[PDB]
């Protein structure tokens, strides 16, 4: 909601209040899930070419008691400059360039978008990331955009890995970089490829699974969007990058996602999708499946401010020594929600 | 404060900044008490009959250091639909229907409203609560309203009680339901009754006091409001529902509250009230008093945005083995405050 | 940004999003430093003479993971009344009157302002502080202002020191008071003096260094501001008030700060400053330096909403047994930032 516009400067106070409930045999996901988001977006005019911006986004959980702890966190926070034609530059806590392509399939009612995690190198939201983007290849080629980003090291809490912003091994990282490229081929058809590479840290190599100096990703995608039809698919291959439960990293893995949906003029929007993550050579566990399920659900829009939804996750995983040790869930889940947004 | 209204949608950013100070011989309540609340309220027009809404409210303490922890929590968070005549429906973190009646006496300057607590079954604010309300009995009877709500189970943090939203025994609960009914008899005279009942959990029965399968409440109230006079009283009887300090639950107890106040045209609003909670059969402690005091204070309004107040709690409890073991306070308290609200 | 003004009441929603990065050999300060501030300011008209106000300010860090803890805190929170001529009165979490003078030198791009800390008696931000201020000596003398404040005791977490708002020894305090006086001599020349005195607590005297019943400060300052020139200096002498690393308090110490800067009409604002804190009689460590460095940097303004900066701290301290035991840093630091504010 735009709440201020005057003298070259403008503001946006936005967010949502989601009433969620989960139904599952898995006791650590079953129950109330209500939460809420709050955010701010700014834009200031400097010249006829230069223009500054900034954005912050917060997540506040509302399913526990008034005495509970660690209930809220920050998802995004950054500042940048926009140069009209030559592109844009920003820095802070933001999305890794890999998401530029993998977001094409992150469009389910509740689930989905989980063959990666956050603070997982440059695959999703991350700390201290400098980003440069260019739009229609300067004004020349239409619909051809690309980006280049660098991320500094986020070490341990003490010892030598250490950096002021210390976290645990599964969320650490060394210096790295990545780039993406997308193109609008013709009518509602787009294609894209993105690559990333970064240094691993000492603590990471002293973990149960995974061994290497570098962490890498190669990802390509395709998408169709027109005439109330949405069709998208993504494929990505990783080397010492995707987490294997709580045990460590997969030496090599292959991820695949597919989504399809239709938009009825009267509000209903049914959806069907499928996804899986397969790991190879897991230090004595051989070849295992890390994630695998079929999702079926639908969402109803009252208007651009209110909606309801139902989502149904059908788990295809088999209970075994691996899933048990890694802490990976194998049960089904059903979500039901009511949400208001401004 | 309404900060946005345009195209069928409207917003409210509200709250307050309270400068509080407590004077007491009880060392764990004596001292600075400054805090602040922030909230948001929305409303979107859908049809000539349908209309969606949402509300969030946060509490942020300001009496400790910039390095202290667990200083802020969420009080309310929910979304609903309003059907014009047929009523309304909402879900999330909200008030239990019992408060529909007991709030009649929760009108003191600082103290009062404490024969119950929060996250105490359906007596005050609680997690994951679905609520349906109907206004003038459809349009037919004027001033006759009622409500019906259901609350899902909020288990332990692990083991089998467990649910994703795990908390400790004194704040757990099983599936339950409750209803309330209020009626405007004539000139500034209202009456109301509310009943609730819910399942208890394993962990709750392994506590020092209290034993049972169900937790129940029966509450009735009366109120007079007109000609600058305010008179209200509430009576409620519980079974395995009211907490007995930190030891467990009272097998049966009786709660009573009375408040009276006058509003001078020039701003001053003096107040006098009295309340007590009496417990029966406390597993070897017999019959004891759980709470008991007389309150006298007054508040001054500069306008609808600023005010000052003083409150004086006169504790009638006697120091003994019970109050000592349960952790119940027996000293007096004096509050003094300055508050600004928007 | 003023987002509401109507019917005698007005609101301000303000803040900033700062993209920061530190470069240092000191591993506990090196790395990402991104954070963000959010605040609210209100003002309500009561009479032709009376007028109420309120302010809150929050700090939210954005350089760690979505699972990290203790990432946000409250800096200010208070309410007051303004009496037109006779002055003003407010209470809550606010600045100590000593800052009225020492702020004259707290104007560096990133560093500086550190010969004191927060929750350090009445030298910076503190809990439960009642403040009275008077402007032009009632309307009589122009540019001559003064203030008088009292701060209640902030004890320990338990035992007898205890108060509801319990914190650790280095941040405790007893009852105290302080006053300041400033005067505008002539053209862009001001001078000021401020004094404070408060009782120490038991826990504070059982610390490794420092011994006394009272904590005191005597501070005087001078400033020149005109024709794009800024010149300021501050001197203050303490008795059992300035912290000596993590070991305790200095029995007596002397602090000195100097800053100088020039404002080019086209946006650039270079700056040079120097500061040091010298401690005397440190229970067997003799006379030591507690802080000492030279700072050189500059900031560029795109407009009243966007800016960039670089800051360079040149540490003059020598590595020794003292600095090592107290936990005092001896390396250099370089900051680089991009910031948007509203
Ligand atoms: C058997 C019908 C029961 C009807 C109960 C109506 C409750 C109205 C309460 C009015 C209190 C003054
Ligand atoms: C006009 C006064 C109406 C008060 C209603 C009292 C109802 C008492 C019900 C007792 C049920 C046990
Ligand atoms: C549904 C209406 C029930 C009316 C019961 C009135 C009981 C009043 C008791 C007041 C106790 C302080
Ligand atoms: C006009 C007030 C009528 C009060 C009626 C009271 C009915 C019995 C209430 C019993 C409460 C324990
Ligand atoms: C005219 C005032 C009527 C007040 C009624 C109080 C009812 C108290 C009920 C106590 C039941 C044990
Ligand atoms: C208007 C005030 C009504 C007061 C009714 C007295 C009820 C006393 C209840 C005592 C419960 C043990
Ligand atoms: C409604 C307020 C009445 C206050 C009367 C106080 C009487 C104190 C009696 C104490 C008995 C233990
Ligand atoms: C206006 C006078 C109201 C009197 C109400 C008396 C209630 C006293 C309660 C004492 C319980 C022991």
């Amino acid at each position: 909601a735009e709440i201020y516009n005057k003298d070259g400067n403008k503001l946006d106070l936005y967010g949502k209040i989601d009433g969620l409930h989960y139904f599952s045999d898995d006791k650590d996901v079953d129950g109330d899930q209500t939460y809420m988001r709050l955010g701010v977006k700014g834009e200031t005019q400097i010249n006829d070419q230069l223009t500054g911006y900034g954005q912050w986004e917060y997540n506040v959980q509302a399913n526990n008691t008034e005495s509970s702890s660690d209930q809220a966190w920050t998802r995004l926070a950054f500042a940048g400059l926009k140069f009209g034609d030559a592109g844009s530059f920003d820095y802070g806590r933001n999305y890794g360039v890999v998401y530029d392509v993998t977001s094409w399939t992150d469009v389910l009612p509740e689930f989905g978008g989980d063959t990666y995690g956050s603070d997982n190198f440059l695959q999703s939201r991350a700390n201290g990331v400098a980003t440069y983007r260019n739009s229609d290849f300067f004004g020349l080629v239409d619909g051809l955009n690309f980006a280049l980003q660098y991320q500094g090291k986020n070490g341990s809490v003490s010892g030598e890995g250490a950096t002021n912003n210390g976290r645990g091994a599964l969320k650490q990282n060394g210096d790295g970089f990545g780039t993406s490229v997308t193109y609008d081929i013709f009518d509602g058809i787009s294609a894209g490829f993105a690559y990333a590479n970064s240094k691993r840290t000492d603590d990471q190599n002293q973990l149960l699974l995974g061994e290497g100096d570098h962490a890498e990703t190669y990802t390509g995608g395709l998408k169709y969007d027109a005439n109330n039809i949405y069709l998208a698919t993504q494929y990505t291959q990783t080397y010492n990058a995707t987490r294997a439960g709580s045990l460590g990293f997969a030496n090599k893995a292959q991820n695949f996602e597919v989504a399809a949906q239709y938009q009825f003029d009267f509000g209903l929007r049914p959806s069907v999708a499928y996804l899986q993550s397969k790991g190879k050579d897991l230090n004595g566990y051989g070849d295992q499946d890390i994630l695998k399920y079929v999702d079926v659900g639908a969402t109803y829009y009252f208007n651009k401010n209110m909606s309801t939804y139902v989502d149904y996750k059908i788990n295809l995983l088999d209970d075994n020594s691996f899933t048990r040790s890694a802490g990976i869930s194998t049960d089904d889940v059903v979500a039901l929600g009511l949400v208001y947004q401004f």
